[PDB]
């Protein structure tokens, strides 16, 4: 699956960086990339994808199960 986080406002870059550092610790094996205000996690299990969405529930996110 794929999770995409979209960060908003004047702090978006710093919040992305915070979330990115956190997720690199949760899943050192996850393929994590970012550009602009979007953070993308690939190679994550669909159930783990709903978990990290639920961990940062106020960050807008999408999940692609395919």
């Amino acid at each position: 699956a794929v999770v995409r986080f979209v960060f908003r406002g004047d702090l978006a870059e710093l919040m992305l960086r915070a979330v990115k550092d956190h997720l690199k610790k949760e899943g050192p094996h996850w393929n994590i990339t970012s550009r602009g205000n979007e953070l993308v996690v690939r190679g994550i299990h669909e159930s783990d994808a709903k978990r990290i969405q639920k961990e940062f529930p106020s960050v807008q996110s999408t999940i692609q199960a395919a």
